């Protein structure tokens, strides 16, 4: 085994094709399946896995019950496999999780009991992190980023989003190798969703407090970091008011509330978003020439990927292969499902970028 | 791993013995199984796999619904395994698929969304192919042929069969390495089912337009190709009128409509067909001394392999082993099933050729 | 991998302990399980497998139907695993089967269609055997014996048991390496169940014609063979009349009918049998000092292994390990079950010999 | 493979974090799962397994039936997997079991039929042990201890607890390599639960006769052994009266009855116990500076791990890895469950020690 190394240069992306689609994205879910929530995807050098948080089996769960965070566990499955009892791999106990593969073992961060974080490397507990700022900690709920055997993840603390604190942790073989406070003051940065290019990790957060755009974060291996705010009238977050003119300030109108989502910075740049913030129906992703951080930059192409489906969280992931100089970039989108008889499991659909332009398709 | 090399010389075939039979070919299907359609078989050097297109699970599907191509996904399973959720391997999104293993990875061609073709090599998307002549593209719906690390497949374009266009593609490690237009004019050539011998690939198509016989195609690595029409009163296609005298022309009577099926050219030659084109009941295969392309050649032995079973598509496949100088040849046949309560999944039965003659048997 | 070599010297056996017990031997069988018949056990150097013939799934099968040999298929499972759809390994098509592992692949003999035998080595069809003496052939329905990379099995031919013919086949890497006709005249020898010791294979047959004792057969690698008849008033077969005095003739009273069962020849010798031939209840095994072929020899110890259970076929098998100079010997016994709602699947219990004496136990 | 070697020095334990939790510990159990009893955990160098004794499947079992020891079988599963039919591994026939992995194979001791003990090494029967003192034998119902390729286990004999006898057995590659009678007179010592440190094995028994504290046992490779009685007013057993002053005698009040549980002796020492002996609700573990065997020693910290759950047996186990000089120590607790419709399966929750102090949590 060899430390996971990611490609320094990103693939040109001009289009998107689905690489995976759960069976609940179209039909109903069999009752025997585990009910999932907080799905995401994270890849090893061998394969891509779908992590999630269990709500219990659909058959042993009655509708009248609301189920509760303390009862929740973190499971894994191979992306492409359905969450049947036999496919499930128990990962840890918790109601929130993030994970990444360094090239040796899986590192998994879970939030449990009190609201602290267990860190487990290859299934065994190597470290715990405790809340200072009070109230429960919170993980990215997205793949963390490993490069050269050290992994980077962002952890949130605090009673409310008005009062949140965020630390950027560095992990090695499952133990914390230090961290840095991120200066958040005046705004809020939750559920960051991240990728790596050109020696820097680039994360799209979610502002649940005072913002209908998405804060953006750049940092490198030495923890020198800057927050950037996108200067485009295309509002990523949900809910949100209305599209605006471009400006490098933050859009405070309907800024409160939010759901996890991404933006991609590159040669081409992308913003994905929920189409109808009322009904939560549809998902669109939208292309831009040059940076998201210039007020100068121009909308080009809008792909309405999903129309008929109730959408929620979305996030990025990078699969790792020899491939070539090119680093592939993919993203997932969680979708409302229902069990054969009621119940609100979610399922996944994933897209990968192609260099080619693509035709208009509703999946 | 070593590039898949097929035997230059074909095994003498004088009979057929079944090597596999789905549980739906006899009893009813358990509701928890995935409903399948467009089944075929393709072999690696390690094993044979059964590909198919999902209609959803039988328990989560209600009868009153008709299901639709856009919801459909291409799965794989090991031949001999039943399509339980735990056995399935997600392969791609699409409503039509063909595949073949080059000795390294599986190549899979799927048709999805707009009606274009994704090509995926070892599960990742390496290439796409888009329709020029308009309307959806169409795959062999049969194993494609790999020899020496390059794979050959045939792709159909066009709004209607009167107007169809066919390209013969060449693929390497999942990217297209060029193609050639096949001259189809005056006829139509769908769902080719192919094998390899004596330095040539030989494919039996299905003419859905103006023919009750089956077009036949020979081509080699340099894409020099010729279409041949069989000169025998034994009508392959379905439906069809009646058996005729031998002639090297095409039988236009009841030539319209059709279903996928094969012919074998060799020392001994074979034509398989559905017995009762009205009821679609029964499958017979029929031996001939010498070519199918001489008007001279004589019927010899008729094997009625299936009598009690409702039949549909049929196709060839070559398993690959060291074995000997001899290249084994097998074929599958798709059979109507039903779930434990209604629903029309299909199952497979497969036959392999033996050198020996065989007694009369209804399987 | 190395050619399977069996121990020349047999373990001293003075008692029996169960090593495995199906869940149907106690409670009822879950409807989703495959219904089995003609269960037996055969071991590789890696593991022991349970072979059987399917009657279909218990949920998809209705009671009013009687199911038929032509619909039957041969499955394998790992001994200790239940025949769930996910555990099943399709082995061949047929209603009767025998198998043995040579140290490289599994050899399986199946009887199908016309009533001929397919021979498959490692899942592929290497050879077929056809009936001369008319009517369907018949396999041991018990593990065949492999030693030093050649395998030995016994095949029956003939319209009725009055008129049976038996050949002793030799197989290598799945092809027949010849056979010998066994001189059966005047009696009948079905379902032989065999083991290997002291350079000789020793088979206990079942006489369905004119005998309430069990024919016994000795042969070696060169196919020199003798039939012996046990000279003991303990009647192995079922049904049977009554226990007799000892004589080296054959007991013709109630000699007709029969069911597969064994005898063990050694320092100690064993005869196992169904206790109550009327109700088919119970199974006892019974120890003897010295040979079964001397009228001199004395009953010693009677173990009543099963009392409450409806019994049927029983057979031997030798597991292979390094262990020591000692060759272990075990046997299985097939037991009537019922599905959660009617239906007559069978399950297995197996016993292995220990050197120690054992207490009286009803399992 | 290499003989399993355990760490001489124990990890400092100042807190406990759950590493696994069964789905029945929170929700209801799906009916298709096997009903379990006598759960425990034992680890190999590869993985930890969960052993248990089957009551049959939840779907095929009706409530009105009480099920009986003779029908019971010993299964295994990988810790973290659910006891679905497809996950189960058949281990032996019996109603009571203990197991441990020496570094080569699993050794499993089972009690069946008459009440004797089968010993199976790597799934094959290597030895049996019979009762002298009459009445059924009994196993630890807990992981036995392997170190350097020899394994140690404790076996109970006798009609009643007033009259019990206990031998300490030594096993190698599955055969008994001798034993020693433990001097129990005047008390009783059942279901010992054990770990290894500092060249000694340390076991916490349960006195079902005359004691509300828990006997404690120290022995080494040469079988030199001493019984110690803990000198602390914290009563381990259940039921029990009331907490007392500290003294080195045994607490006779409500001494009768009992259930399996543990104590840890170390730098820090621990007693775990059921919180409310009436209702059997809740589990607390309690920390002590220095030995449990001095009247001098002081309660320090009480962790209430479980509050809302009905508790039963609890036991230790040591997972084995390279880790470091530190030998990890974990324990499991069995918890009442219920199937989707009635029935009293049990599930597991396991805790591992951390060096760090931990916050108060109700899991
Ligand atoms: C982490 O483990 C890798 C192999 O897993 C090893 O090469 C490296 O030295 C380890 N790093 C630390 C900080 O222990
Ligand atoms: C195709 O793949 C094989 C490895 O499977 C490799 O050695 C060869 O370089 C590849 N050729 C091309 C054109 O990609
Ligand atoms: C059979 O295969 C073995 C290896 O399994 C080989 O060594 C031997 O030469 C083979 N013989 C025949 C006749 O196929
Ligand atoms: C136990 O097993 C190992 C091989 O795995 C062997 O070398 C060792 O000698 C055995 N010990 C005994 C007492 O048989
Ligand atoms: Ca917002
Ligand atoms: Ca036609
Ligand atoms: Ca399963
Ligand atoms: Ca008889
Ligand atoms: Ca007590």
């Amino acid at each position: 085994a060899t430390p996971l190394v990611l490609g320094e240069n990103l693939c040109s992306i001009n289009g998107w094709v689905p690489t995976y689609r759960g069976e609940g994205t179209t039909g109903k879910i069999p009752d025997e399946q585990m009910l999932t929530r907080q799905n995401f995807v994270s890849c090893s050098d061998k394969e891509c896995r779908r992590f999630f948080v269990s709500m219990g089996y659909g058959t042993t769960t009655n509708f009248a019950d609301l189920i509760v965070s303390e009862q929740m566990n973190v499971y894994s499955v191979k992306l492409g496999d359905p969450p049947t009892p036999d496919k499930l791999k128990f990962e840890a106990v918790g109601w929130s999780a993030s994970s990444c593969h360094d090239g040796f073992q899986w590192t998994v961060l879970s939030v449990a009991g009190d609201g602290f974080v267990s860190i487990l490397y290859g299934g065994i507990i190597t470290d715990t992190i405790h809340p200072t700022n009070g109230g429960p900690l919170r993980t990215q709920a997205s793949s963390c980023i490993c490069n050269d055997g050290t992994c980077y993840t962002i952890i949130a603390d605090g009673t409310t989003y008005t009062a949140s604190s965020h630390r950027l942790y560095r992990l090695v073989n499952g133990t914390s190798a230090g961290w840095k406070a991120l200066d958040t003051t005046g705004f809020n940065f939750e559920f960051p969703t991240c990728y790596y290019t050109s020696g820097k990790v680039k994360c799209t957060g979610t502002n649940l407090w005072n913002d209908a755009k998405r804060p953006f974060l750049e940092f490198d291996q030495s923890f020198t970091y800057t927050f950037k705010e996108p200067c485009l009238g295309f509002l990523g977050d949900t809910p949100r008011g209305i599209d605006t003119t471009n400006y490098c300030d933050k859009t405070t109108t309907e800024g409160e509330g939010g759901i996890q989502g991404f933006m991609i910075e590159g040669s081409n740049s992308w913003i994905g978003r929920i189409i109808n913030p009322g009904s939560k129906k549809g998902f669109e992703i939208y292309k831009f020439l040059g940076t998201l951080f210039s007020v100068q930059t121009v909308g080009n192409r809008n792909y309405q990927l999903l129309s008929n489906s109730t959408i929620g969280r979305s996030g990025l992931y990078q699969p790792a292969y020899e491939s070539r100089d090119c680093q592939e970039l993919c993203f997932w989108i969680e979708i409302a499902a229902t069990t054969k008889a009621g119940l609100s499991s979610n399922d996944l659909i994933t897209f990968c970028g192609t260099g080619g332009s693509m035709p208009d398709v509703n999946w």
